């Protein structure tokens, strides 16, 4: 689809069947999203934004159905005020920003 | 042009007059950079991120050269670890995201 970004991109993605709205960013490294209960499997993390610095739950092999797709990647869950989906599963769509 | 997301999508802008490399975010309402100034003719602004609340200086009107065009735009300044150009700047370039 396409996105023309007068309002912001959010869409409705399941994570391991849980329903969440995710915002698409080209500006995250990596998808962090809260709500979800992925489980005891996880490795520690520390990211960085505007504002400061924030530590993380990595989680590998996700299964996660957004817009049609149905791909596997790594999401990340922590204490995020706004639910992002960043390069590394938008690459595995393959979405790319157009001029 | 098409930026793949594998790569951060970050270009060459040239803020009055001033170049700077900017990140091309989706996920960002606002365009803030940091490393230049801009001047006391601002009004103050508080901008939501992922660690927290920060406060932006807003210069309107800010003529900006990016990729092949002449626009001009708000551009805030304030504390980024990245400079942002969000979708206020790229809707004003006619930018979209596409799957
Ligand atoms: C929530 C995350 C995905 C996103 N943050 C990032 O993408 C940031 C953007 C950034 C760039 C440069 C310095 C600091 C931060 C990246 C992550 O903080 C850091 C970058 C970093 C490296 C080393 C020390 C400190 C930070 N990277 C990261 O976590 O993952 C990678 C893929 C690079 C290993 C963000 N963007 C906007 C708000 N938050
Ligand atoms: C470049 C900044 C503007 C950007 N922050 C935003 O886009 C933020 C965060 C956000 C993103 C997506 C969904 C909801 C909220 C919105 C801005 O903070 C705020 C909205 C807001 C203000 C006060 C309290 C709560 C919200 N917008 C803003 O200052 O600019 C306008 C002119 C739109 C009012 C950011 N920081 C890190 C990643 N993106």
């Amino acid at each position: 689809p396409q996105f023309s970004l007068w309002r912001r991109p959010v869409v409705t993605a399941h994570i391991e069947g849980q329903p969440v709205e995710v915002l698409l960013d080209t500006g995250a490294d990596d998808s962090i999203v809260t709500g979800i209960e992925l489980g005891p499997h996880y490795t520690p993390k520390i990211v960085g934004g505007i504002g400061g610095f924030i530590n993380t739950k990595e989680y590998k092999n996700v299964k996660i159905e957004v817009l049609g797709k149905r791909i596997k990647g790594t999401i990340m869950t922590g204490d995020t005020p706004i639910n992002i989906f960043g390069r590394n599963l938008l690459t595995a769509l393959g979405m790319s920003l157009n001029l």
